[PDB]
Protein backbone atom coordinates (compact mmCIF):
# COMPACT_ATOMS: atom_id res chain seq x y z
CA UNK A 1 0.00 0.00 0.00
CA UNK A 2 1.01 3.57 -0.98
CA UNK A 3 2.26 6.21 1.74
CA UNK A 4 0.74 3.95 4.29
CA UNK A 5 1.55 6.55 7.10
CA UNK A 6 -0.81 8.92 5.53
CA UNK A 7 1.46 11.96 4.88
CA UNK A 8 0.47 14.87 3.21
CA UNK A 9 2.74 14.49 -0.76
CA UNK A 10 4.27 17.49 -2.19
CA UNK A 11 3.94 17.42 -6.13
CA UNK A 12 5.96 18.92 -9.07
CA UNK A 13 4.20 17.97 -12.20
CA UNK A 14 6.14 19.22 -15.31
CA UNK A 15 4.57 21.36 -17.91
CA UNK A 16 3.73 18.01 -20.09
CA UNK A 17 2.12 16.42 -16.91
CA UNK A 18 -0.15 19.44 -16.21
CA UNK A 19 -2.22 18.92 -19.04
CA UNK A 20 -4.46 16.36 -18.49
CA UNK A 21 -6.15 17.27 -15.03
CA UNK A 22 -7.62 13.82 -14.41
CA UNK A 23 -5.01 12.24 -15.57
CA UNK A 24 -2.74 13.73 -12.75
CA UNK A 25 -5.48 13.17 -10.06
CA UNK A 26 -5.00 9.40 -10.55
CA UNK A 27 -1.34 9.88 -10.69
CA UNK A 28 -0.98 11.30 -7.26
CA UNK A 29 -3.72 8.93 -6.17
CA UNK A 30 -1.45 6.04 -7.24
CA UNK A 31 1.37 7.37 -4.88
CA UNK A 32 -0.74 6.82 -2.15
CA UNK A 33 -1.25 10.50 -1.92
CA UNK A 34 -5.69 10.52 -1.19
CA UNK A 35 -4.91 8.40 2.37
CA UNK A 36 -3.73 12.12 4.36
CA UNK A 37 -6.85 13.55 2.89
CA UNK A 38 -4.81 16.83 1.28
CA UNK A 39 -2.03 17.31 -1.42
CA UNK A 40 -0.11 19.99 -2.20
CA UNK A 41 0.25 21.01 -6.31
CA UNK A 42 3.32 23.44 -6.79
CA UNK A 43 2.58 24.73 -10.54
CA UNK A 44 5.35 24.50 -13.35
CA UNK A 45 7.32 27.00 -13.51
CA UNK A 46 6.25 28.41 -17.20
CA UNK A 47 2.37 28.33 -15.75
CA UNK A 48 0.46 31.41 -14.96
CA UNK A 49 -2.92 31.64 -13.34
CA UNK A 50 -3.14 35.27 -15.10
CA UNK A 51 -0.76 38.00 -16.01
CA UNK A 52 -1.48 40.27 -13.20
CA UNK A 53 -3.89 41.18 -9.81
CA UNK A 54 -3.54 44.75 -10.39
CA UNK A 55 -7.46 45.61 -11.19
CA UNK A 56 -9.31 42.82 -7.91
CA UNK A 57 -10.14 45.52 -5.94
CA UNK A 58 -13.46 46.34 -7.20
CA UNK A 59 -15.05 42.62 -6.86
CA UNK A 60 -17.60 43.17 -3.97
CA UNK A 61 -17.87 41.55 -1.04
CA UNK A 62 -21.16 41.74 -0.57
CA UNK A 63 -21.74 40.04 2.50
CA UNK A 64 -18.38 40.13 4.79
CA UNK A 65 -18.52 37.13 7.89
CA UNK A 66 -17.15 38.82 11.66
CA UNK A 67 -16.34 35.46 12.83
CA UNK A 68 -16.48 35.88 16.40
CA UNK A 69 -15.42 32.96 18.57
CA UNK A 70 -16.77 30.60 22.22
CA UNK A 71 -15.18 28.84 24.04
CA UNK A 72 -11.14 28.04 25.01
CA UNK A 73 -8.37 28.58 23.07
CA UNK A 74 -8.11 25.11 22.20
CA UNK A 75 -11.97 23.87 21.61
CA UNK A 76 -14.31 26.69 19.92
CA UNK A 77 -17.38 27.65 17.89
CA UNK A 78 -17.55 30.28 15.58
CA UNK A 79 -20.52 32.27 14.66
CA UNK A 80 -20.71 34.36 11.47
CA UNK A 81 -21.60 38.06 12.16
CA UNK A 82 -22.96 39.66 8.84
CA UNK A 83 -21.71 42.87 8.24
CA UNK A 84 -21.91 45.61 5.51
CA UNK A 85 -20.84 45.40 1.88
CA UNK A 86 -17.46 46.62 0.75
CA UNK A 87 -15.13 46.29 -1.92
CA UNK A 88 -11.59 44.08 -2.09
CA UNK A 89 -9.88 47.21 -1.88
CA UNK A 90 -11.55 48.03 1.04
CA UNK A 91 -11.12 44.90 2.78
CA UNK A 92 -7.39 44.63 1.99
CA UNK A 93 -7.09 48.25 3.56
CA UNK A 94 -9.07 46.65 6.94
CA UNK A 95 -7.35 43.56 6.92
CA UNK A 96 -4.05 46.21 6.97
CA UNK A 97 -5.12 48.36 9.69
CA UNK A 98 -3.45 48.25 12.67
CA UNK A 99 -6.34 46.21 14.55
CA UNK A 100 -6.67 43.52 12.28
CA UNK A 101 -2.78 43.19 10.49
CA UNK A 102 -0.59 39.89 10.94
CA UNK A 103 1.52 41.28 14.20
CA UNK A 104 5.16 40.27 14.03
CA UNK A 105 6.65 37.14 14.32
CA UNK A 106 9.76 35.09 13.38
CA UNK A 107 8.40 32.47 11.62
CA UNK A 108 5.56 30.37 10.63
CA UNK A 109 5.78 28.43 13.69
CA UNK A 110 5.56 31.01 16.00
CA UNK A 111 2.72 32.85 13.87
CA UNK A 112 0.96 28.94 14.18
CA UNK A 113 1.49 29.24 17.99
CA UNK A 114 0.27 32.98 18.27
CA UNK A 115 -2.71 32.00 16.24
CA UNK A 116 -3.72 28.75 18.63
CA UNK A 117 -2.58 31.32 21.95
CA UNK A 118 -4.92 33.99 20.25
CA UNK A 119 -7.56 33.69 17.71
CA UNK A 120 -10.91 33.59 20.35
CA UNK A 121 -9.88 37.07 21.75
CA UNK A 122 -10.26 38.67 18.18
CA UNK A 123 -13.11 38.80 15.39
CA UNK A 124 -11.48 39.10 11.80
CA UNK A 125 -13.77 39.34 8.89
CA UNK A 126 -13.72 36.72 6.07
CA UNK A 127 -15.09 37.12 2.81
CA UNK A 128 -16.37 33.95 1.82
CA UNK A 129 -17.93 31.80 -0.57
CA UNK A 130 -18.47 34.58 -3.65
CA UNK A 131 -19.33 33.09 -6.92
CA UNK A 132 -16.45 33.48 -9.18
CA UNK A 133 -13.31 33.93 -10.73
CA UNK A 134 -9.83 35.01 -11.02
CA UNK A 135 -8.32 32.47 -13.82
CA UNK A 136 -7.69 34.05 -17.24
CA UNK A 137 -9.94 32.71 -19.88
CA UNK A 138 -6.89 31.70 -21.49
CA UNK A 139 -5.35 29.68 -19.03
CA UNK A 140 -5.50 26.09 -20.47
CA UNK A 141 -4.01 23.92 -17.54
CA UNK A 142 -5.52 23.95 -14.18
CA UNK A 143 -8.15 26.88 -14.80
CA UNK A 144 -10.46 26.17 -11.77
CA UNK A 145 -13.53 27.50 -14.25
CA UNK A 146 -12.91 24.99 -16.37
CA UNK A 147 -12.85 21.98 -15.02
CA UNK A 148 -15.19 18.77 -15.83
CA UNK A 149 -18.49 19.55 -13.99
CA UNK A 150 -19.65 16.46 -10.96
CA UNK A 151 -22.82 16.25 -13.01
CA UNK A 152 -21.26 15.08 -16.16
CA UNK A 153 -18.73 12.83 -13.54
CA UNK A 154 -22.16 11.36 -12.40
CA UNK A 155 -23.52 11.11 -15.64
CA UNK A 156 -20.25 9.04 -17.52
CA UNK A 157 -20.32 6.69 -14.32
CA UNK A 158 -23.98 6.19 -13.30
CA UNK A 159 -25.79 7.14 -16.65
CA UNK A 160 -28.13 9.61 -14.96
CA UNK A 161 -28.49 12.94 -16.11
CA UNK A 162 -29.07 15.35 -13.83
CA UNK A 163 -29.82 19.18 -13.64
CA UNK A 164 -27.50 21.29 -11.68
CA UNK A 165 -24.14 23.05 -12.15
CA UNK A 166 -20.75 23.96 -10.39
CA UNK A 167 -18.65 27.09 -10.55
CA UNK A 168 -16.13 28.29 -8.11
CA UNK A 169 -15.61 30.47 -5.24
CA UNK A 170 -13.74 33.34 -4.32
CA UNK A 171 -11.97 33.27 -0.50
CA UNK A 172 -10.70 37.09 0.55
CA UNK A 173 -8.91 36.71 4.07
CA UNK A 174 -6.98 38.21 6.07
CA UNK A 175 -5.11 37.75 9.44
CA UNK A 176 -6.79 34.80 11.87
CA UNK A 177 -9.49 34.34 9.67
CA UNK A 178 -10.11 30.97 10.03
CA UNK A 179 -12.12 27.39 8.42
CA UNK A 180 -13.45 24.69 10.51
CA UNK A 181 -13.58 21.11 10.67
CA UNK A 182 -15.01 19.58 7.36
CA UNK A 183 -15.82 17.35 5.24
CA UNK A 184 -16.84 18.59 1.43
CA UNK A 185 -20.63 18.86 0.84
CA UNK A 186 -21.11 14.84 -0.45
CA UNK A 187 -18.03 14.28 0.58
CA UNK A 188 -16.52 15.44 -2.39
CA UNK A 189 -13.02 16.63 -3.31
CA UNK A 190 -12.00 19.93 -3.19
CA UNK A 191 -9.33 22.11 -5.22
CA UNK A 192 -7.81 25.55 -3.97
CA UNK A 193 -5.33 28.06 -5.93
CA UNK A 194 -4.40 30.45 -3.69
CA UNK A 195 -3.93 33.38 -5.63
CA UNK A 196 -2.01 35.95 -3.88
CA UNK A 197 -0.82 37.35 -0.24
CA UNK A 198 -0.13 35.70 2.62
CA UNK A 199 -0.09 32.16 3.34
CA UNK A 200 -2.91 29.48 4.50
CA UNK A 201 -1.99 27.05 7.06
CA UNK A 202 -4.17 23.28 6.48
CA UNK A 203 -4.75 20.43 9.50
CA UNK A 204 -6.02 17.57 7.98
CA UNK A 205 -7.42 14.14 8.98
CA UNK A 206 -6.69 10.89 6.93
CA UNK A 207 -10.05 10.08 5.48
CA UNK A 208 -9.52 6.52 6.89
CA UNK A 209 -9.74 7.85 10.21
CA UNK A 210 -12.44 10.83 10.31
CA UNK A 211 -14.47 8.54 12.85
CA UNK A 212 -12.27 9.41 15.35
CA UNK A 213 -12.46 13.08 14.97
CA UNK A 214 -16.26 12.72 14.57
CA UNK A 215 -16.19 10.45 18.17
CA UNK A 216 -13.84 13.69 19.80
CA UNK A 217 -15.72 16.01 18.49
CA UNK A 218 -19.37 14.59 19.84
CA UNK A 219 -17.15 14.65 23.53
CA UNK A 220 -16.17 17.98 22.70
CA UNK A 221 -19.38 20.06 21.43
CA UNK A 222 -21.73 17.84 23.54
CA UNK A 223 -24.61 19.89 22.77
CA UNK A 224 -24.18 20.55 18.95
CA UNK A 225 -24.15 16.65 18.90
CA UNK A 226 -27.43 15.95 20.39
CA UNK A 227 -28.94 18.53 18.19
CA UNK A 228 -27.69 16.82 14.93
CA UNK A 229 -26.18 13.89 14.10
CA UNK A 230 -23.33 15.54 11.51
CA UNK A 231 -23.39 18.65 13.05
CA UNK A 232 -20.06 18.90 11.98
CA UNK A 233 -21.86 20.60 8.52
CA UNK A 234 -22.25 23.52 9.98
CA UNK A 235 -18.42 24.28 9.23
CA UNK A 236 -18.45 26.13 13.17
CA UNK A 237 -16.18 23.76 15.24
CA UNK A 238 -12.84 24.10 16.13
CA UNK A 239 -10.55 21.18 17.53
CA UNK A 240 -6.57 23.42 17.75
CA UNK A 241 -3.62 20.71 17.18
CA UNK A 242 -2.60 20.58 20.69
CA UNK A 243 -6.12 18.85 21.75
CA UNK A 244 -5.62 16.85 18.72
CA UNK A 245 -2.49 15.44 20.11
CA UNK A 246 -3.91 15.17 23.43
CA UNK A 247 -6.80 13.27 22.42
CA UNK A 248 -4.53 10.80 20.05
CA UNK A 249 -6.78 12.01 16.96
CA UNK A 250 -4.22 11.23 13.47
CA UNK A 251 -3.71 14.50 11.86
CA UNK A 252 -0.98 16.12 9.81
CA UNK A 253 -0.35 20.00 9.22
CA UNK A 254 0.78 22.19 6.14
CA UNK A 255 0.62 25.96 4.81
CA UNK A 256 0.16 26.59 1.31
CA UNK A 257 1.64 29.78 0.05
CA UNK A 258 0.66 32.09 -3.09
CA UNK A 259 1.00 30.28 -6.40
CA UNK A 260 0.08 26.82 -5.05
CA UNK A 261 -2.73 24.33 -5.23
CA UNK A 262 -4.14 22.28 -2.53
CA UNK A 263 -6.05 19.09 -2.97
CA UNK A 264 -8.76 17.53 -0.49
CA UNK A 265 -9.88 14.34 -1.07
CA UNK A 266 -13.30 12.43 -0.16
CA UNK A 267 -13.88 12.06 3.63
CA UNK A 268 -10.29 14.00 4.71
CA UNK A 269 -11.56 16.35 7.59
CA UNK A 270 -9.64 19.47 7.25
CA UNK A 271 -9.40 23.06 8.95
CA UNK A 272 -7.26 26.50 9.01
CA UNK A 273 -6.49 29.78 9.18
CA UNK A 274 -4.83 32.90 7.25
CA UNK A 275 -1.73 34.51 7.84
CA UNK A 276 -2.57 37.75 6.41
CA UNK A 277 -4.43 39.43 3.44
CA UNK A 278 -4.72 36.78 0.89
CA UNK A 279 -6.92 35.61 -2.01
CA UNK A 280 -8.09 31.85 -2.51
CA UNK A 281 -10.39 30.53 -5.40
CA UNK A 282 -11.84 26.89 -4.83
CA UNK A 283 -14.33 24.35 -6.33
CA UNK A 284 -15.23 20.90 -5.22
CA UNK A 285 -14.85 17.77 -7.91
CA UNK A 286 -15.53 14.40 -8.57
CA UNK A 287 -13.67 11.72 -9.91
CA UNK A 288 -15.07 7.87 -10.15
CA UNK A 289 -13.26 6.82 -6.35
CA UNK A 290 -15.76 9.55 -4.89
CA UNK A 291 -18.96 7.91 -5.99
CA UNK A 292 -18.75 5.42 -3.32
CA UNK A 293 -18.11 8.40 -0.83
CA UNK A 294 -21.12 10.40 -1.97
CA UNK A 295 -23.26 7.35 -1.03
CA UNK A 296 -22.25 7.06 2.45
CA UNK A 297 -21.85 11.21 2.84
CA UNK A 298 -23.30 11.88 6.34
CA UNK A 299 -26.13 14.84 6.54
CA UNK A 300 -27.39 17.32 8.14
CA UNK A 301 -31.12 17.43 8.83
CA UNK A 302 -31.47 19.81 11.38
CA UNK A 303 -31.63 22.04 8.83
CA UNK A 304 -28.45 24.74 10.06
CA UNK A 305 -25.97 23.54 7.15
CA UNK A 306 -28.41 24.70 4.32
CA UNK A 307 -26.59 23.95 0.95
CA UNK A 308 -26.81 24.64 -2.61
CA UNK A 309 -29.08 23.50 -5.36
CA UNK A 310 -27.02 21.11 -7.05
CA UNK A 311 -26.73 19.00 -4.01
CA UNK A 312 -30.31 18.06 -3.89
CA UNK A 313 -29.77 16.06 -7.33
CA UNK A 314 -26.51 14.17 -5.23
CA UNK A 315 -28.68 13.07 -2.70
CA UNK A 316 -31.68 12.29 -4.87
CA UNK A 317 -30.08 9.88 -6.93
CA UNK A 318 -27.17 8.61 -4.39
CA UNK A 319 -29.09 8.75 -1.44
CA UNK A 320 -32.74 7.70 -1.88
CA UNK A 321 -33.55 6.58 1.22
CA UNK A 322 -32.70 10.45 3.08
CA UNK A 323 -33.79 12.08 0.54
CA UNK A 324 -37.29 12.84 1.78
CA UNK A 325 -35.73 13.45 5.39
CA UNK A 326 -32.88 15.58 3.94
CA UNK A 327 -35.43 17.82 1.68
CA UNK A 328 -37.61 18.57 5.26
CA UNK A 329 -34.43 20.07 6.72
CA UNK A 330 -33.77 22.32 3.63
CA UNK A 331 -37.40 23.61 3.50
O1 LIG B 1 -9.93 28.52 1.82
C1 LIG B 1 -10.89 28.45 2.65
O2 LIG B 1 -11.28 29.36 3.45
C2 LIG B 1 -11.67 27.17 2.79
N1 LIG B 1 -11.45 26.26 1.67
C3 LIG B 1 -11.77 24.98 1.76
O3 LIG B 1 -12.29 24.44 2.76
C4 LIG B 1 -11.46 24.11 0.60
O4 LIG B 1 -10.83 24.58 -0.34
O5 LIG B 1 -11.91 22.97 0.69
MG1 LIG C 1 -11.82 44.96 -9.95
NI1 LIG D 1 -13.14 22.57 2.34
ZN1 LIG E 1 -27.42 20.05 11.40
Amino acid sequence: AQNPNCNIMIFHPTKEEFNDFDKYIAYMESQGAHRAGLAKIIPPKEWKARETYDNISEILIATPLQQVASGRAGVFTQYHKKKKAMTVGEYRHLANSKKYQTPPHQNFEDLERKYWKNRIYNSPIYGADISGSLFDENTKQWNLGHLGTIQDLLEKECGVVIEGVNTPYLYFGMWKTTFAWHTEDMDLYSINYLHLGEPKTWYVVPPEHGQRLERLARELFPGSSRGCGAFLRHKVALISPTVLKENGIPFNRITQEAGEFMVTFPYGYHAGFNHGFNCAEAINFATPRWIDYGKMASQCSCGEARVTFSMDAFVRILQPERYDLWKRGQD
